[PDB]
């Protein structure tokens, strides 16, 4: 009732403004979050769980209860989906695979991700991937694709090439098209003499690993740049620009990943930017804390802003929105949670925004209105809509999911 | 009736978190803002109002109808007020005052500023003052209180300690002291030989400066640092090491800017630092966009923090909360009531907030319910509260202030 | 004869590194500097000299002798010129022309640049040129190529068609392409509602400014991205990105400035990864000073940096190098001495760099030889050798080109 | 002569031209010393539990072959790089680098535990400068110390603290000349925090109660070393800039500047003339950032210039402590040293070869043109024969040879551990 009510004042509320609640929610349901399943297990995986975060990339806290086994994450991705209302994607990283014996990573096959398939089926969710090219043997010099070696490139070449029909195979049988994102930690610690040849190793890489001409229906390749990593500081082979040429010179798409740039640098102004010379963008939202960190998306400045600028161009389909972060210091299904969550209040908020007449307010100069209009939004009542789209989606409007989430804990969590 | 009702809901949505938003409206109530004068005028002031600003602050942006003397800043004040729910205080700078006579700046006098007083007391205001040490030939070398010359210091010595002795005389008439704020532009432009030597001259002025002591209960003084200005970009004298040095053995105020700080500091974090040092703190928010650019305050990530780490610890006293912006490319009045009402939405958010809960929770290491709360509360409805506020005040709830100052710019701004 | 001595003493050391001296000054002078107009009027430009920087960029201090026409112009670079050792070029704006009789911009003509060609030709100077897109009435909105108004916006692209004509022109007559950067600046100065049109705008509008194909052995077009300017802080329309992608996009030169980026990003990092994708690169060497406040170019990590990545991968010839800055507080010919001498000076240094034998530690995984034969580099004598490569251009080898200055100043700049 | 000679002999002449006495500058260049960090050696691992990992939000990176184990190597170790870096040194020890046969509670250790340093310290002519360690333990996992809430790990901290100050004024009274001892906690957050003034009052009367011993500032003096974040505690840092600065003001310790521990370009070659106003003593630990607090190996650079000159330009031959403090385990150990500290030293020769006075002169005159053009033709200004020159002098190698001999040390040591 009080949730009702609240509805209710809400819709007139909006009303006003030329703002429909209703069409905001069903266009909430048009925007999937693919979720990030290696927050589960602090990016450990399936094929050496027990084995070192290596990349650059760190997991911090020792926070207990991370899923040891695909039957757990599963099970866990899945407490999760149940507090986070509408749609979701999985996205898978390679090293998740399922097999019974070990699979060198440049020989996986889609039948090694058949319980995933069929449980995404099951869980009527589509399914993202990507190649991992990180925490191996052979990415130990700090060099996958761009590496100096021709064997140890052409071992990264082969896994990526692999994965792009995994990829496929996910969006033949899924029907939606998998996002398969490319990744690599490449780079160097301290002063690089050659910034050069690497740069130049991997785009003939990429070019390799794209060759292979598949349905675009089932499959999207995408190319992820950074700015430095842990151990990795002062040179990315695979840059902001580097990447950006790339995208654009083999129409790939181009993941942003907002933990991935110079301090002040958001990814939220690259948006409209970049969709301007690249079919596709892949957003890999987190939220970094002075580094890329990988700290749990929040309901804030660049998250809202990312969003309106998805929604302000009703780039429904050419962006795929993703989670990127992984906190091993809370309780993980509450991180997958929160972030989701926010995500989505977050995309919702933009969907109550009367874009249509600050774009207008703006063409007409009259940014005093604009400010003044953009400003007043926030106090909105927008949180009722929230709440009644939870209802819909038969998922906790507000604080009571921490109970959920603290029962499986004792249940599930607590004995692992 | 529909404020009415929402207000309802949301008493008891908060009242179920344990917040009485009766409460919170009585001590939003006891948190006064402080109207910076400058904006008015894009900081043009009366000594020599068509005149240049210097000092490396710039106001930007030509929009029409800027107040042309002390009337027509006392009108536009006054609009602005009635659409600012709660608490607000005047802070005035010296070239702000009252003469038929040309005065030295170095001699004036609190009579210069007796309109003000009582136009202070009319409006039920507190004042606060500054010395102006800036636009003028006195400080066009780019330094002023650290001068090199014995002569130029002598002149911005006097005129401070002058200046004093009106805040105090404020303090005196208004019955709540004046918190003088000491600001110079002080620095250079390029690569400097000796940071060393104005530093020192600035220590000795300041100590000049207050020598005088006069009674707390009406002044008290405050000095703000700076990282860096136009045109003063690579060094500036009184820098945030030199202040909180000196705030903290004088005992003196310090003064925290919102945009005088590097890329990502904030001055959020410093608020519980340094009230471990100094008496007081003034506070001058501001939001800076890659400089100190003073553009209008929004309710957003560092406001709210502000307020937060104000609230949180009951800073009722010993924070004054001022504001420091001067957008010259919007309505000036919209500019000050999108600025104030941010700040006092961010301070009732505040108020609002369960921090004992989760001080409580942190306390125990239970960061995932921390972080989910904390994040939970971005959709409690306290726009409901803020609405019954602006109500009670009769202020405008929502965006319909546009309309009264939109009123005002035709029947008046447009004639100057 | 000290001079002498310190050369062959210089010229073993190198030698016992593998350091060839002799082939070093050679390779100097395969590398012009561009040397900038702008910095010897402060942006001033002929159309309307006394009449305002405008553009989000701007001219601090008020050092006198600024040159108020072509003639002192010409006359201050000769000065320059001649304490300048080596390969040069003047890079002009479209405001630097002469006519008798105003040009509309939109109508300028290469015969409002004979004098320029005349001089060039009898200095042996190569040009290069930019439209001038600020600083004039259509461009106070903050918008001109991307602008709204389909009559502005043709107005700027014209004169862009326009300016590639005079460029051509150049090349043509000199016998050395004129590169042609594009640069605007076009952004809001707040909180953007709308990001996405002004860039559509853009994209087009250079589409149709690059339309005229052109003799590239006479004219290269490039444009310039910026991060943010003063009264244009939030959004910039030709981002990082937008610009990145277009070059890529278009093959058309890219232009890279020392002073536009984020806090801490470099455009060093950027050439060898932009080189992959763009046919050739314009460099705008400057020195930000916590905005794109274009101080004079100093010896320092990043002018060194920028040096080294050029020089490492042999980019003479597609990669363009010109200066940025416009210092008004100190003498100008000073300033294009000190930014030019030391612009030469990286390049030096990067050119005794032993790069095959640190390309090849590299490549073994011998990061200890690297880093510190990296920094030995620091103490061999590359003075001696820049010294003599003065005394072989007729050039001060050290400080005692301050004295020319001095007397110019005194003798010409003082009746200015 | 020799060619380093003849260099020499035209750059006594080339900056006598200036005003400026080489043999002079060679004279300060041995009043300023630089205290080298001891973690460098290995991988901040120390003694108490060498193996058995690095925390606190400090991470070494690199996989490097060769570190130091055990307080004999460690010595040898930093014997090498000695020989390879010219005048005056000091060692910086953290307590984790005692040495016993018995394993010693934090809380507990004493003058005793680091009697061989001392020894050893006598023996090369080094002073040496401490710091408790209080991280990479069990009793610092929560991320609090100083500042825990905890009484009885809080006490813990504030004891082994305490304890700390007397083995450095141990120290001092020992080696004749004041150990500094530095306090860093890694006391902060990884996410949004509520509470930021509990911990920092806790931290406060922590350190009131820290130092509350007196003693002889003639061997012993505390400083305080502010942090922005640490990896893990990203969000909040308890003992912040602003609060070790009001900490050091008011209560006359010394304060610690590290060069990596601020934001996104602030400089600490600025803080100095500030701090100095208000603090009796600074202790700088020059660093290299690259992003983060990664403690890259220091380089002639634009900063360690600065910083320098800053030190420099005002005589500040006393009240400045210059400390390194970087860990680089991806590069030879040694030579990490070696680079930092030569840099280090490179780095204020050339402020002491810099015409202060007239360049000061210039500018107290509005003179920026001269002064701008002055500062940049220092640098082409031949220092380099001084430093050569100055290396000679020392017995140590003036060039890249001395590269040769971490190679060979690295053969025939390294390459057995
Ligand atoms: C697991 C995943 O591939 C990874 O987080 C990348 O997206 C990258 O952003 C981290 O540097
Ligand atoms: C007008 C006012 O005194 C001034 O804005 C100062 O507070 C300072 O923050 C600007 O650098
Ligand atoms: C004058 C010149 O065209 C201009 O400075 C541009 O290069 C741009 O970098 C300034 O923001
Ligand atoms: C080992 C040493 O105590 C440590 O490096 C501190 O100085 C601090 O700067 C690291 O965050
Ligand atoms: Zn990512
Ligand atoms: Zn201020
Ligand atoms: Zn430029
Ligand atoms: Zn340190």
């Amino acid at each position: 009732t009080q949730l009702e009510q609240a509805w209710e004042l809400a819709k007139q509320r909006f009303a006003a403004v030329g703002i429909d609640v209703e069409e905001a929610l069903r266009q909430l349901d048009r925007l999937p979050v693919s979720m990030h399943c290696w927050q589960g297990d602090d990016v450990s995986g399936f094929e050496n769980p027990e084995g070192s975060l290596t990349g650059g990339i760190q997991a911090t806290g020792n926070y207990p209860g991370k899923a040891r086994n695909a039957s757990e994450l599963r099970a866990d991705l899945e407490q999760a989906m149940r507090l986070i209302p509408g749609p979701k994607r999985l996205n898978l990283h390679a090293i998740y695979l399922e097999s019974d014996t070990p699979v060198s990573r440049d020989q996986i096959k889609p039948e090694h991700f058949k319980n995933w398939v069929e449980w995404a089926k099951a869980n009527q969710l589509g399914l993202d991937f990507n190649p991992s090219c990180f925490s191996h043997p052979l990415s130990a010099d700090g060099f996958t694709l761009s590496h100096a070696d021709d064997s140890i490139r052409q071992f990264w070449i082969d896994h990526c090439k692999a994965s792009r029909r995994v990829s496929a195979y996910f969006g033949e049988q899924l029907g939606t098209p998998s996002v398969m994102n490319i990744w690599i930690p490449d780079g160097m610690k301290d002063i690089t003499v050659d910034r050069l040849a690497p740069r130049q190793r991997l785009l003939a890489a990429l070019d390799e690993v794209i060759s292979e001409k598949l349905n675009p229906a089932h499959h999207i390749d995408a190319v992820e740049s950074k700015l430095f990593g842990i151990g990795a500081e002062s040179y990315t082979v695979g840059s902001n620009e580097f990447y950006m040429g790339y995208a654009t010179s083999r129409q790939t798409a181009l993941c942003l990943d907002a933990g991935h740039f110079h301090p002040t640098e958001v990814i939220s102004d690259k948006i409209s930017a970049a969709m301007l010379y690249v079919p596709q963008l892949l957003l890999h939202v987190s939220r970094p804390v002075r580094w890329d960190s990988d700290h749990v998306v929040l309901l804030d400045d660049e998250t809202q802003a990312i969003a309106s600028e998805i929604v302000r161009h009703d780039l429904f389909d050419r962006v795929h929105i993703g989670l990127d972060f992984f906190d091993a210091s809370i309780n993980r299904i509450a991180a997958w949670v929160i972030g989701t969550r926010n995500m989505k209040k977050a995309l919702l908020r933009a969907l109550l925004e009367p874009t249509a007449e600050l774009r207008k307010l703006e063409a007409p100069g009259d940014y005093t209105a604009r400010l003044a209009l953009l400003e007043e939004q926030k106090s909105l009542p927008w949180q009722a809509v929230w709440e009644m789209y939870c209802q819909r989606h038969d998922t906790p409007a507000g604080s009571e999911w921490l109970e959920s989430v603290r029962a499986y804990e004792k249940e599930i969590l607590s004995r692992r």
